[PDB]
């Protein structure tokens, strides 16, 4: 066929009920998903092509980066229960891989501070028990996929996106070829 298993995508011989449609993983820390956000801006294309009624759900791991890898999955749990993803992310991606100023959760925090989330209104959110809950379901879903990489994106709890296996040689071919695969899973 055009779209094979174990080409551009690989399947779960363990399917994971309930799943969000279109999942998505990352670390501040992994060098690819810097690409995938400032350079490729996958999840955005991806979005553009996704049908409607597809929600996309992107989730941080603990995997990379030791204590400050935890921190950021609950300062990204801030970012979503705050809503302000679009706000913090490039300059999160920054702080750990270009300038990194970002060492300790108080650089962290800083950021959001940068992009005018209150402090008060940060600290609320970094103690409270719906980012605990949020950190969980983030915790959660890594651990269903039993998750050892990064960046990651997974379809309908069944598919797992393989982009080794998919041309670089022109990044926005990449980047169609990336997400015209999503779609095709999605409707699988």
């Amino acid at each position: 066929a055009q779209y094979e298993d174990g080409k551009q995508y690989t399947t779960l011989e363990k399917p994971v009920a309930g799943a969000p449609q279109v999942l998505e993983f990352f670390s501040f820390f992994c060098p690819h998903c810097y690409q995938f956000e400032e350079v490729l801006h996958i999840s955005d294309n991806v979005k553009k092509k996704l049908p409607e009624g597809v929600k996309m759900t992107k989730y941080h791991v603990n995997f990379m980066g030791g204590d400050l890898g935890k921190d950021l999955t609950q300062a990204w749990a801030v970012a979503m229960a705050l809503g302000v993803e679009d706000k913090v992310t490039v300059p999160l991606f920054e702080g750990v891989q270009k300038t990194q100023t970002i060492r300790s959760a108080s650089d962290i925090r800083d950021v959001f501070i940068n992009a005018g989330i209150k402090g008060e209104e940060y600290d609320a959110a970094w103690n409270s028990f719906v980012v605990k809950s949020l950190v969980a379901q983030q915790e959660k879903a890594a651990a269903d996929v039993q998750l050892r990489g990064v960046p990651a994106m997974f379809v309908n709890g069944k598919y797992q996106l393989n982009p080794q296996g998919m041309d670089t040689s022109n990044m926005d071919v990449f980047v169609q070829q990336y997400a015209d695969t999503v779609k095709y899973l999605s409707e699988k």
